[PDB]
């Protein structure tokens, strides 16, 4: 049944079905070879007085050893690069996925679980195909065709003695585990040994202090003692199976090999059948790992393919929306909107703003509130259900998300750069514009050009594959450049002026007050400076708006009444 | 050489050498008898057919079997019990050192590395003492009669093969090598790849609120591109390092025991005896390995050995001191007090400041002064080399430190607490005194029997593993009620007092100013309300005194103003 969903994947990951066939059949064929090693030295063991035609017999062996490798090592290359064109298969359309369609919201299940799911199971998965679907069919191949042809060389004989030895064997086994209880039993303790010391150390100040070291070294002696009498149960427990399990395995081989000479000293047919059994023995114990594996690690792997369906599922779209854009210039209206999270849980209820066009406007939320879900909410990540943002009578959501995301003007302090260079911000603001050579050009006339450290180079500057040779406020200034670059029709603020001066404050109080003027600008923020900056500000409280208007006297009181209570929360 | 130091240091072990000079002997003796082994099976061969006298010498076989694996039994468990001996003798050293001696500037060299250090080389050296000695000279011993054995066996013909096939062995590691570098090299780009990712993913956010999400994608595709180039490398390492493995292994084993064969049906020296040279080459698997396990753990215990001897290294000094402290309230006199961390380092100069009988005192300290280095001298784990602090005239440095410690009380900042109960703070309020079973009437005199008749249980309420299922204000005034208590004659403290407010703080103040009408303190905290209990202020910048004189002009004057003021201007 889960091979529906195994081969679904595999099946996702299209074109080599009839290379993977031609591989395992002639890893098949080698297994085959192998099989027929022994009989050529039989036949050498029955030649056994000339020189002759022994040599012409090792000639025949050494020949076919050399067919077996050459042949064995093409299917490998084969499987391994057919595999790894899998996985490179499997990887593309997983990021492709990955990073296309998920809206944030999905990326808030996890973050470092998400590309370690990526990482880890897509190395399992082609682990799995390459070698244990290899290993798997060899062996068992290889052990069934074994005890046929022991069966053939022997009859009711020297095999039954090896089919029971593991009777035996599987005796034995459970005193191992026992002996890895008791193992694990004692790192456990081990364990609470360190964690009983790392709680004890830092607080030597107090325990010498209280001149009670003595009491200190005898609960260090308890803890001692205690390991102590565990490790005399690991000493018991050890020494009754080493020994035991030497013996068994040493007493079963002697059977098995002195029964096999009995049989050719006794004149028995068996002197190059006994030459034979050892080697074919001997090849029949190599693959049995591989079985026991494959074994074990399918159901891991099962449980990464039903964890990479998973991630496949789910679906997102962007330009799908529409094309019904236009010059995005009209105020922005929130009519009864309640949708917050899960329509089971309910963060918003009926929360409707009317913010003008063109005008700087910013919010004020609470601490724990609704203020960082109607950030959200205006970027539009989340998808009204209930409440309706209204805009252009209702094309709001019709038209494309991507074309209105196209006018945002996106920042906020907390940002980082992207890996590499200056260069690739604008790069980034590339709408399939590329603003040509007015990339610097932009950055002189806006400011920026002015800026990061006289230009130590225009494309050679690296900014960093974290960024941590630059501070925030050049950033900040970097990504209002390229906001002002993009598109200067909508902005939003994040408000990233906190403790940058009150040069750099300023200065991009200044960059949004100038180049975005005329244009809608919205903010969101904790200090007055946005309040009072700001032309209408609207106050957000257990999810559901408690302010409109503008900021002078209408925020001085609702300041004065609980907003400064709130305030001095803050502070 | 290196041995010198083993030695000595099992010599501070002690009692063993006997009982393992026993084990070892008996480990040869079973060695031996392992050697004897297949011998049997050749005189059982040899007697062949004739199952009847067969069954005595199978039967003289089954009881050396059984004589070795008992024999050997004993061995082992000798072995690791007198092991566990030893690592609880070096575990109780080390710890009653660790606790005793190391003044807390040992610690300050860290905490974790110390208990890892104490128990993986614990760890490393009974394993090796153990399992190795033992390995090692059971291994030497078994090939060294293997081979001779095996000379007067089959002479030139099977030692001459089995010598040289080890060295096709030989000719093979090579290889090995370089497929486990080229694996290693593998793994280095999956972490790379894997570290990509990481990076990129918050910058999902940034990106869809940037729109490059194909400029990602891409990203992503040439990172897979360059997982998949090195996957093609690894494939072709893989594909010619197994098919070589497996021809050289296989070949030469055919070699072997297909000589084995031709010899057989030469009739020249054979048939039990191709059974015994099979034993006996199994014989040398099982020690071969140990042989180089021995050969290299030694050498990291070795090094662990030298650190444990590093850590003996360590003396201290305690209440052999003398003996000198009796009523403990004179004035303390700082009489050009100059030790820092290190002579060299000298962040300590000079200083010379007084204290009378009974007042109160409050150290101000900046984040970079000599404040805290300043509070440690005067707990006096900083040990006084050039400057004197003396109370009575110099005898700090002739009484014993211990008696002056308990003739002081101390409460840190966090204070927290010694795992366990109740019990732990009240019964370390011990000094042989046993304080009778006033100690909870005691608790309630200093206003801490509110958490007594809270009262999940008097002595069974158990804190948890750390003391989480208490809280900061709780913690501390059971902590300072129960300490102040027990010694009553100089107080001190860094002023846990924290947002535990205005009835927690001023309830823990005046109680220990009830503790202290006649009793000295001294505070070096941060604020302003123990300065204001506090009779005389004082101040400290880059290791020197200043700011002295009384709290209100004098400290508002000079004091409290300049740097201090300017913080309070930073609050």
């Amino acid at each position: 049944s889960k091979l529906k969903p195994f081969f679904a994947l595999v099946r996702r990951t299209n074109p080599s079905y009839g290379k993977l066939a031609f591989a395992l059949a002639l890893s098949v064929v080698t297994t085959l070879v192998s099989l027929l090693i022994p009989l050529l030295t039989k036949q050498l063991v029955d030649g056994f007085s000339m020189s002759n035609l022994s040599g012409t017999q090792i000639g025949l062996i050494a020949l076919v050893f050399f067919v077996q490798a050459g042949l064995s090592a093409y299917a490998t290359y084969a499987l391994n690069y057919n595999g790894q064109k899998i996985i490179s298969g499997l990887r593309e359309l997983l990021w492709k996925k990955l990073i296309k369609l998920p809206v944030s919201y999905f990326d808030t299940n996890a973050s470092g679980e998400t590309v370690s799911r990526v990482t880890n199971d897509t190395m399992v998965v082609k682990e799995l195909i390459t070698t244990h679907i290899s290993g798997f069919i060899t062996g068992i191949i290889s052990v069934i065709g074994s005890l046929t042809i022991l069966f053939i060389m022997n009859w009711k004989l020297t095999l039954l003695v090896l089919v029971v030895v593991p009777l035996a064997a599987l005796i034995l086994v459970p005193i191992g585990r026992k002996m890895f209880s008791i193992s694990r039993e004692t790192q456990d303790e081990t364990a609470r040994f360190t964690g009983l010391l790392n709680q004890i150390l830092p607080e030597i100040r107090l325990v010498k202090a209280s001149n009670a070291e003595d009491v200190e070294y005898g609960r260090g002696k308890m803890g001692i003692s205690s390991l102590f009498k565990l490790g005399v149960r690991e000493a018991k427990v050890q020494s009754l199976v080493g020994p035991l399990i030497s013996l068994v395995l040493m007493a079963a081989l002697v059977a098995v090999i002195g029964y096999g000479g009995m049989q050719v000293s006794s004149g028995e047919l068996t002197a190059g059948a006994l030459v034979a059994f050892i080697l074919y023995l001997f090849q029949i114990i190599m693959p049995m790992g591989q079985i026991t594996t494959f074994f074990t690690q399918l159901q891991k792997s099962i449980g990464a393919t039903e964890r990479m369906i998973e991630i496949l599922a789910e679906e997102e779209e962007d330009t799908v929306t529409g094309k019904q854009i236009e010059n995005a210039h009209l105020p922005i209206q929130l009519d009864r909107v309640s949708f917050g999270y899960k329509p089971d849980q309910l963060i918003l209820k009926e929360v409707s703003a009317v913010i003008e066009a063109g005008k700087v406007t910013a919010i004020v939320g609470p601490s724990g509130g609704g203020k960082t879900t109607l950030f959200k909410l205006l970027e539009r990540f989340y998808s009204p259900t209930a409440g309706t943002i209204r805009l252009g009578d209702e094309p709001v959501d019709t038209y494309s998300l991507e074309s209105w995301r196209e006018h945002i003007g996106y920042v906020s302090q907390e940002s980082p750069l992207m890996s590499g260079t200056i260069r690739e911000n604008i790069c980034y603001g590339l709408e399939r514009d590329v603003t040509d050579a007015e990339i610097e050009k932009a950055a002189e006339m806006a400011y920026a050009l002015n800026f990061i450290k006289e230009l130590p180079n225009q494309f050679d500057t690296e900014v960093g594959e974290r960024g941590i040779m630059l501070s925030g406020g050049q950033r900040q200034r970097i990504a209002i450049a390229r906001a002002l670059l993009r598109n200067p029709s909508i902005l939003m603020l994040d408000a990233a002026t906190s403790s940058l001066d009150s040069q750099s404050e300023k200065s991009v109080q200044q960059a949004l007050e100038v180049l975005m003027e005329g244009r809608t600008t919205i903010v969101i923020a904790h200090r007055l400076s946005t309040v009072v900056d700001a032309d209408q500000l609207l106050f957000v409280e257990k999810g559901e708006i408690t302010g409109r208007g503008t900021h002078h006297e209408l925020m001085a009181s609702h300041g004065l009444y609980r907003d400064f209570a709130e305030q001095q929360l803050k502070m």
